[PDB]
């Protein structure tokens, strides 16, 4: 909508207070004009028709319980936009400042979030398995990164290319969590997952096997569930990414860590320059080695650590 840009205040899913960019035109709308062609947050009103209604508020204060998922969806979309612009010089998910749209209050008791090809969608959770999923910055950045992938490598969402697709979203979801310095870790979804159980998460990049996901190519899932295990076999790539950044010894192979920033540069270059819709794990290794070579040289420690990490998880 057309109107005057301003700043509102509210509280997010976890009770933290934050400022949010809004637009004033009779109502205050969750429309952020400061980032590209805009960030728009919609109310799905417990239905499944999308996008719903552009979020309208009478007084520019968002402290109601019903407001919390919208505040966080809106705010964390902005942080993720900032990450890609400031760190990778990318303007929104299409590289041309496409508008970012999110809908919250999707369905009833819906324990998931997703990119549907055009926008982000967030359930409120059932209060037991999940609380509203926009409360996790790594979740929001995970979903928005699916849009980046769709507009770049276009990895098909099945089998090995789909597991790469999932891992990319976990990797950059985590790097955004570190970028915002919001209690960062190498776990996925810990802030919104099982509010009754402390210390757990949906997936672990540092130790995928903690939750039964494979940490080595020999342990990959080969069945048909989960589109061929796109959320399961991502653990193999997640572990490799963790080893590249932090280092360690895994199945007897030692990796020297090179840090989060170089991990991000290497995988972003592989995603945007070398990966294709049908890339498999072996081709991801080649893309990451080539990207490390482009950036740091064929004889660099960086190239060495990429090779070691994929050796450690058994990807040749
Ligand atoms: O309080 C909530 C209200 O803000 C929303 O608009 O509709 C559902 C209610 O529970
Ligand atoms: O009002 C929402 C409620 O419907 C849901 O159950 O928990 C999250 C709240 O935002
Ligand atoms: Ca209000
Ligand atoms: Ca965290
Ligand atoms: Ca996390
Ligand atoms: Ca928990
Ligand atoms: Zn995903």
């Amino acid at each position: 909508i057309t109107g005057t840009s301003t700043v509102g205040v509210g509280r997010g899913v976890l009770g933290d207070q934050k400022n949010i960019n809004t637009t004033y035109s009779t109502y205050y709308y969750l429309q952020d004009n400061t980032r590209g062609n805009g960030i728009f947050t919609y109310d799905a009103k417990y239905r499944t028709t999308l996008p719903g209604s552009l979020w309208a508020d009478a007084d520019n204060q968002f402290f109601a319980s019903y407001d919390a998922p919208a505040v966080d969806a809106h705010y964390y979309a902005g942080v993720t936009y900032d990450y890609y612009k400031n760190v990778h010089n990318r303007l929104s998910y299409d590289g041309n400042n496409a508008a970012i749209r999110s809908s919250v209050h999707y369905s009833q008791g819906y324990n998931n979030a997703f990119w549907n090809g055009s926008q982000m969608v967030y359930g409120d959770g059932d209060g037991q398995t999940f609380i509203p999923l926009s409360g996790g910055i790594d979740v929001v950045a995970h979903e928005l990164t699916h849009a980046v992938t769709d507009y770049t490598a276009g990895l098909i969402y099945q089998n090995e290319s789909g597991a790469i697709n999932e891992a990319i979203s976990d990797i950059f979801g985590t790097l955004v969590e570190f970028y915002a310095n919001k209690n960062p870790d190498w776990e996925i979804g810990e802030d919104v997952y099982t509010p009754g159980i402390s210390g757990d998460s949906l997936r672990s990049m540092s130790d995928p096997a903690k939750y039964g996901d494979p940490d080595h190519y020999s342990k990959r899932y080969t069945g048909t569930q989960d589109n061929g295990g796109v959320h399961i076999n991502s653990g193999i790539i997640n572990k490799a990414a963790y080893l590249i950044s932090q280092g360690g010894t895994h199945y007897g192979v030692s990796v020297v860590g090179i840090g989060r920033d170089k991990l991000g540069k290497i995988f972003y270059r592989a995603l945007t320059q070398y990966l294709t819709p049908t890339s498999n794990f072996s081709q991801l290794r080649a893309a990451a080695v080539q990207s490390a070579t482009d950036l740091y040289g064929s004889t660099s420690q960086e190239v060495a650590s990429v090779k070691q990490a994929f050796d450690a998880v058994g990807v040749k």
